[PDB]
């Protein structure tokens, strides 16, 4: 398939998947960006809050990344000239009884003395294992490697929770993201990881790629359909018919599916599964831990646990934004809880969000690389989350990859792991 | 070099006895050993407590299996266990709060700093994959403060590189590669184990797996390669050996080399070192009042001056009740090294006096120049002088003149120790 210039192109989806595409598309062709919600980003969203040290735009989605992992958008918030600060991972991990907890930053807690042994050897064996176990879930390895139900329910889960989705099957994922999770210092039961956060908010780089694209950006504007024609392509977004020579996806594949309108398209994109997230911007106290309220992350098991019904029973996971250290001169208490299972004073409640975040079984990767079949028929483009390999990182470039191959070549050649990452999801897309 | 020949190995640290070690197989080895003991630098020293007898490592104590595998396999294969004693750092200065740790936000200098602490893990995590400079010169031209610098730089890289050494004038790809592979961190404490039951334990085997081949208590006092082939004057005898391999610092291989060529004296000769007092003791003053609860502990004394700053050293504690084995223990474990203060002769238990190779770029240049009197007049080099920095380093070379001399890798299954090997062969050039 050839693409001349100065084509005309949508971009449905404008979360950080189409905003990339969109804002590198803006230069060779005549683009338009369609959005549902009132702003860019979608799961980068940063809620903003009032204080005394002035307005916060707290990031209630994505949060994390760094240099080493997320190269892309590194050099992508640098030239827009924005800051990042180092947010360590610290977690603590409270259970029902007294004294009942673990935490990555001392050697206190009742669990840390029954359990501290098994966080000794599952580091050691994730350390030497990505030098069979190729597709191998993180529950089969615990179950076949001797680990106690207590490490699967009390340290596995809870850790596996701190993002990942609580919700989610956490024990039944792929095996070398545990592994490589663990060997990166992303999570670790014997210190904080290595995580950056973006300088007000994740929304700043957004923000600006909003500026830069102007008029171009729909805001408000759901598509309600994509119509591939004889003439070109047909959009019908916001009571209107437009009309464009190919249109790029950037929605989660299901709802790529109910916009698009072959049954090719209906098993490629059909059968896509995902878990719902609640987060949820609060400001009550009640919810930090009453040994481990200086750590980052601090999760919650309720009463009447029962180790045997650990399959039934879930937990909450808290984020302390007051030990960020940005918000350290805040003097207003800053939460976030994902999915709380307690209950949450709905007069200390900023806001809530409800999100879908796709599963990581082999299965699901397996579905993503097989969308190498539609892209570029019948005018048709997808990029995004459910194109590619996990995290912003992943959306942003997919996006990149698809900007590519509309005659917008790689904007950061010059920086080696940013070209290697490009070339590894573009590998990945197979486009 | 036909099998069964006649091979010595001088200085029985750990370089040496992993290379006698290996060497017992195919060849007849003797290993020469000037002290007591075999491992040197790896020295674990009886502490008695309530709770037990305790070897408290003095000198080398870390590593890891992503860093060290070929250390790593050797310690599983012997049969001993590792524990996890993670780099907590805290840093006191003279002035009221003037600190900062790796575990949390608090402290006067983390308020002053905490802003180059960050910039700097960014620029050295992007720096592998972008420099034979010093850390210093990188410090300067990146616009760091002096503060940074001196308060914050020199006392981490205290650690492993000892309070007294000239550490801004290090490599830069060193401190680039401590801190991306989380052996030192501003931000968190750093993936570091130890041995169970002290480093000595690997050392202790290997010693009865040589037996009688050990001749501890034994300066070497000189080697002369002859017509014949090499001999050794060691203990007030003389021994005839076919090969000679060195495994004992380069000034020391100098001194008791008798050659009458130049050269050697070009290659072993100018090679700085750096000297290390480790103090054993339990005088519990030496504890920070704000961070007695991480691992590695520094304290500038009074009337520090930071125009100065390159005139006053530190001194650095190990608080080693914070390891876990020694978590139910009663009496203090506390490690001072190069103490500038006064430490109570009443709760020392004992002192150890070391040298330490610098490693500025001109240091690792003159390391690798040594391929060239390699295997020549029947003579080796092996050791942290020939090699990288670290453990893994030294035993890893005493593997490379091992398999020279005709004695395979022992572990080419496990592909990092593999990897590792290939590149210290490699940087050897042997
Ligand atoms: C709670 C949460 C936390 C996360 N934390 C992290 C983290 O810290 N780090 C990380 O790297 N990743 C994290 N992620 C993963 C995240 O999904 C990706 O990082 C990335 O943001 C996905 O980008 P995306 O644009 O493909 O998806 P989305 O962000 O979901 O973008 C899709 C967009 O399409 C829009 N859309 C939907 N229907 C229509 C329509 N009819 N017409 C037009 N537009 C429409 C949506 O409104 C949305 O803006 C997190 C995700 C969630 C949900
Ligand atoms: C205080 C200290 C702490 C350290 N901590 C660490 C750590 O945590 N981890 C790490 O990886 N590395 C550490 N090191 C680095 C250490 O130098 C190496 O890890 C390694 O132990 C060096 O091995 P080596 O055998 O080459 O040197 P050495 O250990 O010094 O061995 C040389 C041996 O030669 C002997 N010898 C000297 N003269 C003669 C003679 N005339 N005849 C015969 N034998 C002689 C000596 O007695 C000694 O046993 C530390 C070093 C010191 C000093
Ligand atoms: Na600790
Ligand atoms: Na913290």
């Amino acid at each position: 398939t050839v693409v001349e210039a100065k084509s005309r192109i949508a971009v449905v989806g404008g979360g950080g998947s189409g905003s990339v595409a969109a804002w590198l598309l803006a230069r060779r062709h005549d683009v338009t960006l369609f959005e549902a919600d009132e702003y860019l980003g979608g799961h980068a969203y940063s809620h903003p809050v009032e204080t005394d040290q002035g307005t916060l735009h707290v990031d209630m989605g994505v949060e994390h990344f760094n240099e080493k992992l997320s190269p892309n958008l590194f050099r992508l918030l640098t030239d827009f000239g924005i800051g990042t600060y180092v947010a360590p991972s610290s977690v603590h991990v409270d259970f029902p009884g007294e004294q009942q907890s673990w935490n990555n930053l001392d050697f206190l807690g009742e669990l840390r003395e029954e359990l501290h042994e098994e966080f000794d050897r599952f580091h050691q064996e994730m350390n030497q294992l990505p030098t069979s176990y190729k597709q191998m879930s993180i529950g089969e390895y615990l179950d076949k490697h001797g680990y106690s139900k207590s490490f699967k329910y009390k340290a596995m889960n809870p850790i596996l929770s701190i993002y990942s989705g609580c919700h989610a099957p956490s024990l039944d994922y792929n095996l070398m993201y545990v592994a490589l999770s663990f060997s990166m210092n992303l999570l670790s039961f014997f210190s904080a990881g290595y995580w950056r956060k973006a300088q007000g908010g994740i929304h700043s780089y957004l923000a600006r790629i909003e500026s830069d694209l102007g008029e171009r950006v729909r805001l408000n504007t759901p598509v309600e359909a994509v119509v591939p024609t004889q003439s070109g392509v047909t959009v019908l977004a916001g009571g209107q018919e437009h009309h464009f020579d190919q249109v790029v996806f950037a929605t989660h594949a299901d709802v790529t599916l109910r916009l698009l309108r072959d049954q090719q398209y209906r098993d490629l994109l059909g059968d896509f599964a995902y878990v719902p997230v609640e987060s949820v911007l609060h400001q009550d106290e009640s919810w930090l831990s009453p040994a481990g309220g200086g750590a980052y992350c601090q999760f919650r098991m309720p009463e009447g646990f029962e180790l045997a019904r650990a399959e039934e029973q879930m937990g909450s996971l808290t984020r302390n934004c007051n030990v960020l250290h940005p918000y350290r001169k805040v003097s207003s208490p800053i939460l976030i809880t994902f999915d709380p299972q307690e209950d949450v004073d709905p007069e200390r409640v900023i806001v809530r969000r409800e999100w879908k975040l796709p599963q990581l079984r082999p299965v699901d990767v397996r579905r993503k690389k097989r969308l190498h079949e539609i892209q570029g028929l019948n005018g048709l483009w997808f990029c995004g989350t459910d194109t590619s390999v996990t995290g912003h990182e992943g959306a942003i470039v997919s996006g990149m990859v698809i900007a590519d191959r509309l005659g917008v070549p790689h904007p950061f050649p010059d920086d080696a792991p940013a070209a290697a990452q490009f070339r590894g999801i573009k590998e990945f897309m197979g486009v």
